[PDB]
């Protein structure tokens, strides 16, 4: 007869969590987020947070678009091993120690705590390995070249050398697995190692040199002095086309190391390159330093496809994400059958994002993913964990990260939450049916909000708020909602609308078809410069009232996520500030508006929920097409709120807005400050409401947030 296990039940505990999202992606390598965020308890508390999620604290691989770790280089360097850039210890956020004060002065202030928790890749690992891959989309469907040829791929059990092995001091110090090696991971991104990367005969049979002696090898005529003496660059047995080897005088002569392109058969170009650079002779080279040789030879690599992203068939369907997750190799045997299961997802499929993807299917690296969360409460004192990309990794995991949490503080669910990145609804199913051991992710109302009033012109009746979320709120409200985290905004749809920029700078169209030009490929175009003045313009945009890029009604947006019934509301750091400056140094033209928004729930936001729909001059014939109250009714006649929104700046009507009978003749007062008039509530706790559309920066329509004197 066992107990273990109530789930996450959503109801008036539940709603009075808040969650700040603590971090953008744009935020400066400055290592001194923690020191700074460290001192912002109280502020915190005054807003109503209750839970802070903190960015990826891990190792980031180094070429790291934003350094911000989720591109995991150590899963177990938070700051503590000088592994950073110039073997600095801190992340682009700080120190493991000022991570643990900060953490230590967040619960000081009876706040709870949220690592980023990153299962699903490892991205940037030093040591090479050799592979078979079959090219596949995310899906791990076999890749069919969509935006340009359309062709089927051929690309099937095909050798690569992949850089699959390694993975920090941390792992190896604190690990259950101590390094990664390719066994572990279900495929990789397209690597742009090219598909030519291993020495082939002319026919296609690889070259191979396990050891001097073996008869197993099998080299071309020129390299058995080499392979005699035993001094032949491989890759598991492998010859790679940048590899060296002992040209002139083989044993016992360590100064003729040369590259062993000099006289690979296939590649007929290498010579003729190092003539138009010095080198005009077979023993030119054979000669001169490897300084110059390296520089060259390399330069060389790099501009052939068969040695490159050039022979790997990528998508180049340059979506805003920043990741084409259709560049994709699942790793195969020689047969073309794989060890790893890629359909124990959420999603069922899906698997495949970016970077190392690692084979959570793998009992090993099941054991290694609970030793690591332990690892990770048990040295920082993480109060649970938002669960990064949950939805496209064997989901077991996340029913394991659910037994860590009761194995380290029992039934207190709701003082130690946990909530998963989702963006479909399977999440809500594998959710309920599991009994609720996480928050699901309200992305369903967030894509409703940048529907009806994200846009500028809505295209989409503004009620739809109402009913389209993970949790219905039509009529009566939700008798069993499911346990939810919502938002406005967050780090990846913010850099989602950046990129968009980025791309219009580029002349790049996302899922641009192309079939007589050549393709362009977003990634390849990347650089700073065009970054910044992307954010230049992103920041310019939402300061606008014609806004282009920015989402408009942002304080609507956030006055009804933060007034409905029956969620966790999110509040995101690049939405009350500034996305790239120094951490909490510039605020927005949101910053004033929301943080009081936010004092408001605190205050008002309490009991029954009631959304009416509206007619006004502009839609005399469906009601709560461009105008809503969103009333909380509150659990005493000194709580409760009215969240009125409407979306034309012509809208000229007079509603009424019920409040109920315990909000008889009282005074109600715009929390917002838009509206300065003094309502009086009649009898019955009715409201008359004039409603004066208007159009600035702020507000596109109308809204009101009207709630009583106390
Ligand atoms: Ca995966």
């Amino acid at each position: 007869v066992l107990f273990q296990g109530p789930g996450y039940s959503s109801g008036p505990e539940l709603d009075n969590r808040v969650i700040f999202q603590s971090f953008s992606l744009y935020q400066p390598y400055e290592s001194n987020m923690y020191k700074i965020l460290a001192t912002k308890g109280d502020l915190l508390k005054e807003w109503g947070i209750t839970d802070v999620w903190l960015p990826p604290a891990y190792r980031s691989f180094n070429m790291a678009r934003y350094m911000e770790g989720y591109a995991i280089a150590d899963r177990y360097d938070l700051g503590e091993f000088n592994q950073g850039p110039n073997n600095e210890r801190a992340t682009k956020y700080g120190t493991s120690d000022e991570l643990k004060d900060m953490i230590d002065k967040l619960h000081a202030a009876g706040l709870k705590v949220q690592l980023d928790l990153v299962p699903n890749q490892l991205l940037g690992l030093n040591g090479r390995e050799a592979v078979y891959v079959t090219r596949v989309d995310n899906n791990g469907d076999l890749f069919k070249n969509p935006y340009t040829t359309g062709l089927t791929t051929r690309i099937r059990a095909d050798l690569y050398l992949a850089y699959t092995k390694g993975g920090g001091q941390g792992q190896a110090k604190y690990g259950y697995i101590k390094e990664w090696n390719k066994n572990y991971f279900n495929g990789t991104s397209l690597q742009g190692q090219g598909m030519g990367r291993v020495m082939t005969d002319d026919n296609g049979k690889p070259y191979r040199f396990f050891g001097p002696n073996d008869p197993r090898n099998y080299l071309p005529s020129w390299l058995e002095e080499a392979a005699a003496a035993n001094k032949i660059n491989t890759v598991d047995t492998y010859l790679p086309v940048d590899g060296w080897y002992a040209a002139k005088d083989a044993a016992t002569s360590d100064q003729y190391w040369k590259p062993m392109l000099i006289h690979y058969a296939k590649d007929k170009g290498y010579l003729s390159f190092m003539s138009q650079h010095g080198f005009a002779t077979v023993d030119d080279i054979i000669n001169g330093d490897n300084a110059e040789i390296a520089k060259w030879t390399n330069a060389y690599i790099q501009s052939r496809p068969e040695y490159g992203f050039g022979s790997e068939e990528r998508s180049y369907k340059n979506d805003n994400t920043g990741v084409d997750d259709q560049d994709q190799f699942l790793f195969v045997e020689e047969n073309g059958s794989t060890k790893h299961n890629i359909h124990n997802t959420i999603h069922g499929n899906y698997e495949f994002l970016v970077g190392l993807d690692i084979d959570n299917s793998n009992p090993t690296v099941r054991k290694e993913q609970i030793h690591w969360m332990n690892w990770l409460l048990d040295t920082y004192k993480f109060d649970g964990f938002r669960i990064d990309a949950a939805t496209h990794f064997d989901k077991q995991v996340l029913l394991d990260e659910a037994d860590v949490r009761k194995a380290h503080f029992g039934n207190d669910l709701n003082n130690h939450l946990s909530y998963i990145e989702s963006y479909t609804s399977k999440a809500e199913k594998f959710e309920n049916e599991n009994g609720n051991p996480h928050l699901t992710m309200d992305w369903a109302l967030y894509y409703t909000l940048q529907d009806t009033l994200g846009k500028g012109t809505p295209s989409q009746k503004l009620s739809t708020i109402a009913t389209n979320s993970v949790v219905n709120r039509s009529g009566s409200g939700s008798a069993h909602a499911i346990p939810n985290w919502s938002f406005v905004n967050n780090h990846d749809q913010e850099k989602n609308r950046v990129n968009t920029i980025m791309l219009d700078l580029y002349g790049i169209k996302t899922g641009e078809k192309y079939t007589t030009t050549p393709p362009k490929s977003f990634a390849d175009l990347y650089d700073k410069e065009t970054e910044k003045k992307a954010l230049a313009i992103y920041k310019d945009d939402m300061k606008r009232v014609d806004k282009k890029y920015a989402p408009n009604n942002v304080v609507s947006q956030y006055a009804f996520l933060l007034t409905n019934k029956d969620t966790v509301p999110t509040i995101y750091y690049g939405d009350l500030y500034q996305t790239d400056a120094s951490y909490m140094s510039k605020p927005t033209l949101y910053y004033e508006p929301i943080t009081k928004l936010l004092k408001m729930r605190k205050a008002y936001a309490y009991g029954g929920q009631k959304i009416t729909g509206y007619t006004s001059n502009t839609s005399p014939e469906t009601a709560g097409q461009d105008l809503i109250a969103s009333v909380r009714y509150g659990k005493d006649r000194y709580t409760g709120v009215a969240v009125v929104i409407g979306t034309n700046p012509k809208t000229d009507t007079t509603i009424k807005v019920d409040m109920g009978t315990k909000h008889a003749n009282q005074v109600f007062k715009d929390a917002t400050g838009f509206h300065s008039e003094k309502l009086v509530a009649d009898n019955k706790g009715v409201l008359t409401i004039r409603v004066k559309g208007t159009a600035n920066a702020l507000v596109k329509g109308y809204l009101g947030v009207w709630v009583p004197t106390k």
